[PDB]
């Protein structure tokens, strides 16, 4: 048995089927009264919600699905016809994310891509029929935010106005990523101070809007 399986089971037993909000609530409740887990969480999730609503992205890429909390959170706010692609290298977690999304009734808005971002990103145009991304949410291994951002650029997947939203830029921290988007003329950046999921440790998200090269 694993922590991720317990979280799924808790949602399946307590949340309301086909109700994405009840899924988020049940995951938060589990993590608030039982085992901590690395979901973006409710505080940072409010900022995520705000960004999704403001920019109304038709195509979103998520790096790092984990239990699918962020996938549920973004997907539930997407406009009809809009789509989310989520990359997850761990097949156990990909399987959990799929069951979470199924439960939430969001399976038709989300496609889970299995594998590591550095290998999937270069297949997006040919294999998954992507032109450009409107939004990217980064929440995978922290030392990979910068390399994956450069890879997305190199592959021609960013357009002017593409919104990158990055979790955990303070804790655990993505100092290299921040130095890059804040120093580069190719991004205009806005920092959102909040709190780490399920506690009062200060963390934040960085919003970095691609300007073109
Ligand atoms: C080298 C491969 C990089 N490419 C990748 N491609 C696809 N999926 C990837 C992935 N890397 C990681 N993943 C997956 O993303 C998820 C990993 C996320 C890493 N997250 C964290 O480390 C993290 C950690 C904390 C944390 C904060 C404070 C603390 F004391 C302890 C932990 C808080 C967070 O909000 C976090 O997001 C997993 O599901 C993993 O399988
Ligand atoms: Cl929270
Ligand atoms: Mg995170």
């Amino acid at each position: 048995d694993t922590k991720e399986q317990r979280i799924l089971r808790y949602v399946q037993q307590n949340a309301k089927p086909g109700d994405p909000q009840s899924v988020l609530e049940a995951i938060d409740t589990y993590c608030t009264q039982k085992e901590w887990a690395m979901n973006v969480g409710d505080a940072k999730g409010q900022i995520m919600d705000a960004v999704i609503r403001e920019y109304s992205p038709s195509l979103v890429l998520e790096l790092g699905a984990y239990c699918g909390y962020s996938a549920v959170r973004m997907a539930r706010l997407l406009q009809p016809g809009a789509r989310l692609l989520t990359m997850e290298m761990n097949p156990d977690y990909a399987a959990i994310t799929q069951q979470m999304l199924n439960f939430a009734g969001l399976q038709d808005k989300v496609t889970i891509l299995n594998g590591a971002s550095q290998d999937l990103i270069p297949q997006l145009k040919k294999k998954y029929d992507v032109d450009t991304l409107d939004m990217v949410f980064l929440d995978h291994w922290k030392d990979r935010y910068l390399p994956d951002t450069l890879l997305l650029e190199k592959c021609g997947l960013l357009r002017k106005g593409t919104v990158l939203l990055a979790d955990n830029v303070i804790v655990p921290g993505t100092p290299d990523f921040l130095a890059y988007v804040r120093g580069s003329s190719s991004f205009e950046c806005t920092h959102y101070s909040s709190y780490l999921e399920y506690m009062k440790v200060v963390d934040g998200l960085e919003k970095a809007i691609y300007q073109g090269p």
